[PDB]
């Protein structure tokens, strides 16, 4: 039931941004909701190459480091990379078979398109502070730290995919397949694809965050100052796939796009606020594991659990959800010379 | 049975390039087949803005060209601009959930990337040449004669996309859903996949460069010089995309990925035949409708045919397959000038 080139004449700024009929044409000279099209602009002026970025000397000072903080380092780097080889691939997969406008489909295209940059940085980063790099992404699939830190990423993603195949493929519905039953409901892919941007919002909202932290505080030591000029480019597209997120998310709630996912918001809305407090108890966790065998020279497990606490309920808020930490104000607004957002 | 991360720690570099484990980690320290590393290396070092190129004189040109150029000159934009969207999304939606080798997963998506800065090339010339737009991308799909040419392009990738949903949900075998049989064979899978490679191949080997030529016409008359911009960076692109098929399907075919792929290409040669033949014979029939209000000098219906035959011969043995048309020189070799 998916076409890569709808026949129907329709008016592309009278469709949902999702749900409706697949975009035909992709012209950019009008839009329902101009943000996606500001964002598309900022990220192309935006455009960068990691190659271009000398991470020459970060060897030495990778080297230099203690054991317990080149864990640190490497830990965190790992981690980015799984988040950024997912969201490569996923906004396209997940979301292009649902989009109804074009510019939100280039969005999402672009917005991808932006996250393979971040893939390939990395690859440039660990090429440069290792001498075999297999060490380093052999290890990111089975770490079972990662993997606890990164639960629930995949899942939303693609319990999303699978229901829109079921969807296509069909219909609404209840249906039998192979003896046994199989109910499709639309009320329950749009209530998918809501808890599916949640979890992306949160992902690029506050684990990137996190991250970034953990980068920037050797940037503050004058340390691993390559991967420092990587990452901020990389939170300065971060910052711009937040924006996109938080819009899709406030526009599907507010109910102005679609009365229906507006109703569905509300009610799965303590949902959303288990995810979220879920999301930032898995960075927690992974701050305790972080600095276990030695905390970090302007960063430990306590500051970096304030600060999970602090950004989670600026996003948390941003969304409408109610907030679940004590309110302070930022734990390390040394971080903000880094944030150039 | 797709994942956006497979948990099974594999090696990337045993992979086919289809139909294996889906991509889990993104990596560009080692690759299976190079070709694909530096298609995306060279894509990014072309990266550039539409809208960074001055097509003001362009309306003026445009506005002073007579009404039956006008149409030939839009006529083959709207054609364009329609095969750009199409290319933007597709890629992603028909091969990203089919691709097991991180090199060619990246290339698919800065290809499909590529495609949509194409695209707003598109509105960016548009705009800047016609009062009102709406009134030229509402055509492109209604546009009977555009239908009739991009004719057979969203069904191969459509079809492929349906029997992938199917073999991710069920799985090889012989099922049933809704009280019918549905049979879901990776070997026709395999076939699905590859035709559509074929088919893709054809859009931007022929159909693509035979709108260069169309708009290149207008650029050696000394005539829309933004426009030729434009489509002088698009045509680069293109180069790497079809260089990109080509690799594909000819690396299918020589055995060294999955050898089933190797068997496909050899029993489905005819097909690949026919459809260049018939992505040709549309070519040709176009030309009916592009100089329906008349023709231009150095470009008119005989020439676009004596093109298209030369270059679809050119395109064809590059993978393989028989040449359909006599032997001949470029018809327009002037064209070499704005293709680099
Ligand atoms: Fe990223
Ligand atoms: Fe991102
Ligand atoms: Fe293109
Ligand atoms: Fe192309
Ligand atoms: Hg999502
Ligand atoms: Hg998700
Ligand atoms: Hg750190
Ligand atoms: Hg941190
Ligand atoms: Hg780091
Ligand atoms: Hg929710
Ligand atoms: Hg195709
Ligand atoms: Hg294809
Ligand atoms: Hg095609
Ligand atoms: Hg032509
Ligand atoms: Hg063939
Ligand atoms: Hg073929």
């Amino acid at each position: 039931a998916y076409t890569t080139f709808s026949q129907t004449k329709n008016d592309q700024l009278k469709e949902p941004m999702f749900f409706g009929q697949p975009v035909n044409v992709a012209r950019y000279d009008q839009q329902k909701y101009d943000i996606f099209e500001k964002l598309i602009e900022k990220q192309l002026s935006f455009f960068w190459r990691p190659e271009e970025v000398d991470v020459s000397r970060d060897r030495i000072d990778y080297q230099a480091l203690p054991e317990h903080e080149k864990h640190i380092f490497i830990s965190n780097l790992k981690y980015q990379t799984l988040l950024d080889s997912i969201q490569g691939r996923s906004p396209n997969v997940a979301l292009l078979p649902l989009i109804s406008i074009p510019e939100l489909e280039t969005w999402v295209e672009t917005w991808a398109f932006s996250e393979t940059i971040h893939s390939r940085s990395f690859t440039h980063i660990i090429r440069n502070i290792v001498n075999d790099p297999s060490v380093v992404f052999d290890d990111i699939v089975t770490n079972e730290q990662i993997q606890k830190r990164a639960e629930g990423i995949s899942s939303y993603y693609d319990e999303l995919i699978e229901m829109t195949s079921y969807w296509h493929l069909l219909g609404e519905g209840t249906h039998t397949v192979n003896g046994k039953t199989v109910t499709v409901s639309l009320r329950e892919l749009k209530k998918k694809l809501y808890l599916c941007l949640m979890s992306v919002n949160a992902l690029e909202a506050i684990r990137a965050y996190v991250s970034f932290a953990c980068s920037f505080a050797f940037a503050e030591r004058e340390l691993m100052e390559g991967n420092a000029k990587i990452i901020r480019l990389i939170a300065r597209d971060e910052a711009l796939h937040l924006t996109g997120t938080q819009h899709m998310l406030n526009l599907l709630r507010s109910g102005a796009d679609d009365p229906e996912m507006a109703e569905i918001a509300e009610e799965c809305k303590q949902e959303c606020y288990d995810l979220f407090v879920q999301a930032a108890q898995q960075e927690k966790d992974w701050a305790d594991y972080l600095f276990r065998d030695g905390s970090m020279i302007g960063l430990n497990k306590d500051i970096l659990c304030q600060y999970v606490e602090y950004i989670t309920n600026i996003r948390m808020q941003a969304v409408g959800l109610d907030l679940p930490f004590q309110t302070r104000s930022n734990p390390i607004p040394w971080i903000n010379t880094w944030l150039v957002s």
